[PDB]
């Protein structure tokens, strides 16, 4: 049998195998041809990671498919991606500051308690106890946490990645991972962090992004539900700096294509040509920079010739969705809470006690900063 290889690509080169034919073998044809070791390797299938063991006649895969490879006590309700040295989604410890002054003197009557009231601007308001400063403007933003950082070196927040503390199994492996991305859709629908980059990178690779016309390339929920695209793109930068630069191309690489030309197959290359004439035989010149010289034939993308050329369960999807009061712990008088706000105040005057509705414990700044709200 033949099959379809596709690895950092838009296209499948045909490697020949049959019933026998295990999984070890084909990843060391690429790893090899990569040099990278099988063993940190992965290819999955109209959503399914098929096994070392697996093979073509053990499962759905039929003549001529393609298939896809890639390379492998604190309470967090804050993830963020961190531009370096982390240079990837890390725990987020959220902040405030005076939207006047700039310093982390303003307090809040109220502490936050969903993510609007971060991410949108001047929805709250406070006081600032910085000498001479009469600002009232609450200002969020969020650091890495994975290491020390200057007040000055915030990071984006993936506001749809959650703590898996419901323990919401996965939408496409069904494990209890964490933490998890949850869309916006209407049932909500959980998915890992793990099969969320393997959805990613098979989209990319298929070039099934869809195009918001008002904002760039986006994915919706894997489900396929309505008003589910992701609008916070950033969350794309979990695909890791290769994979997410590829997808910053996306849109270039689609005035590629519109443009009638033909992307060079090869990968350390990958011009876009545009040449004059629709002709089978097509020479890399580069376009705008410099060419490999490869000459390939435009339809099979192979080097050219004379002749021819040769998901998800609804039961795992109703599980994976993501859908009022307990006792002071120093003076066990029950109070209710304020939406997702953790921030406890005991209104007994004997009492008085702050505490963290999570936590249990006195009110402090690692529980703002890791919790101050979830979600
Ligand atoms: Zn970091
Ligand atoms: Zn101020
Ligand atoms: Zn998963
Ligand atoms: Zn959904
Ligand atoms: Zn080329
Ligand atoms: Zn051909
Ligand atoms: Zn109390
Ligand atoms: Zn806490």
């Amino acid at each position: 049998m033949i099959v379809f290889v596709r690895f950092n690509s838009s296209y499948g080169f045909p490697v020949e195998v049959d019933s026998d034919t295990s999984i070890f073998q084909l990843k060391e044809v690429v790893a090899k041809r990569q040099g990278v070791p099988a063993d940190q390797l992965r290819v999955i299938f109209a959503g399914k990671e098929l096994q070392n063991h697996l093979t073509v006649q053990n499962c759905d895969l039929e003549q001529q498919s393609i298939v896809h490879i890639v390379q492998r006590p604190t309470y967090h309700s804050f993830f963020v991606y961190c531009k370096g040295p982390c240079h990837k989604v890390q725990p987020g410890k959220l902040r405030v500051q005076c939207g006047t002054c700039r310093q982390a003197t303003l307090t809040l009557a109220q502490g936050p308690s969903c993510w609007d009231d971060v991410l949108i601007p001047n929805r709250m308001s406070g006081e600032c106890q910085s000498p001479d400063c009469p600002g009232t403007r609450a200002e969020f933003f969020f650091k890495c946490g994975a290491h020390p950082t200057s007040d000055k070196d915030t990071s984006v927040a993936l506001n749809l990645i959650t703590n898996n503390s419901r323990s919401i199994p996965c939408i496409a492996c069904t494990d209890v991972r964490n933490p998890v991305l949850v869309f916006q859709c209407n049932h909500r629908h959980v998915i890992c962090l793990d099969c969320f980059h393997l959805y990613c990178v098979t989209r990319l690779n298929d070039r099934q992004f869809v195009h918001d016309a008002q904002l760039g390339y986006s994915l919706p929920c894997v489900a396929g539900c309505p008003n589910s695209l992701i609008k916070e793109l950033h969350h794309f930068r979990i695909l890791g700096e290769e994979q997410y630069n590829r997808y910053q191309q996306y849109g270039a690489e689609e005035c590629v294509l519109q443009m009638g030309g033909v992307l060079c197959p090869r990968p350390g290359c990958g011009a876009g040509l545009l040449p004059e004439q629709g002709q089978r035989k097509v020479t890399c010149e580069g376009g705008n920079g410099l060419g490999c010289g490869f000459v390939f034939c435009r339809d099979c993308k192979e080097a050219y010739h004379e002749g021819e050329c040769d998901r998800v369960d609804q039961r795992a999807a109703e599980q994976a969705r993501w859908e009022t009061t307990k006792p002071c712990p120093r003076c066990n008088v029950p109070i209710e809470k304020n939406g997702g706000c953790m921030h406890m105040k005991c209104p007994q005057p004997q009492c008085k006690l702050e505490w963290c509705w999570n936590c249990g414990c006195e009110w402090n700044r690692a529980c703002m900063g890791d919790h101050w709200f979830d979600v």
